[PDB]
């Protein structure tokens, strides 16, 4: 077989989604990883509730931003995360209204990939499934990406400002990459996804704050 992987072909990744005017990328990145482990464990692909996270992970700041680890920790000690269906995404923080009745998954903690180590991230994506990663999506070059293996010498691995999901990795025009599921609607980039540079000195800090939930 090939030196690459794509969990979209295993039905691990739900349809692209759109944050709207809410800094909820962390929530979508978290839901993404959770959904992947859920499919892997129960064989059912399902959208988990990003709003549940936005309104209940108090260690984060709702539409102000957050970390995926805090999100996984929350799911763990809250002993559950509601499904999208049971806790719709309204794109604006409101009081926590988590309901045990709509629980569609749980977490048993999380593991973090060694900072800046793309080989470790590769192994993780291989062993586990979709992995949450943080990146530098400042550059306008990132803003209107549409195809190819994105790479911009101007990216700053120290400037992590967006949270997304790594659902695979491979090669293209002889370009090693990471298969990234963004959350700015299917309309953005190649159907919501974007291929980012791999083994290129940790371009855009793809491996500086990666993690996955245990389930
Ligand atoms: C996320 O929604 C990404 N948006 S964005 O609009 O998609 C965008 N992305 C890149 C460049 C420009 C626009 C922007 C900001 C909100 C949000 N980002 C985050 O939540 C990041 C996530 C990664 C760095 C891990 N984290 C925070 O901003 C953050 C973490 C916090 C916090 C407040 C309190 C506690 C933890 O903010």
């Amino acid at each position: 077989a090939p030196d690459s992987v794509d969990y979209r072909k295993k039905g691990y990744v739900t349809p692209v989604k759109n944050q709207g005017q809410c800094g909820s990328c962390w929530a979508f990145s978290s839901v993404g990883a959770l959904e992947g482990q859920l499919k892997k464990k129960t064989g059912k692909l399902l959208n988990l509730s990003p709003q549940n996270l936005v309104d209940c992970v108090s260690e984060n700041d709702g539409c102000g931003g957050g970390y995926m680890t805090n999100a996984f920790q929350y799911v763990q000690k809250n002993r559950g995360i509601d499904s999208e269906d049971a806790y719709p995404y309204v794109g604006q923080e409101e009081s926590c209204m988590y309901n045990p009745t709509g629980k569609a998954a749980k977490c048993r903690g999380y593991r973090e990939i060694p900072e800046g180590n793309e080989k470790a991230l590769k192994r993780a994506v291989a062993r586990v499934g979709p992995v949450s990663v943080a990146i530098d999506a400042s550059l306008t070059s990132f803003q209107f990406y549409s195809k190819g293996v994105y790479y911009d010498e101007s990216c700053n691995s120290d400037n992590l400002n967006h949270a997304v999901l790594a659902v695979g990795y491979g090669i293209q025009k002889g370009n090693k990459h990471w298969i990234i599921k963004n959350s700015w609607g299917e309309n953005w980039g190649n159907k919501g996804y974007i291929l980012m540079a791999r083994n290129k000195n940790n371009a855009c800090g793809i491996a500086n704050l990666a993690s996955f939930p245990k389930m």
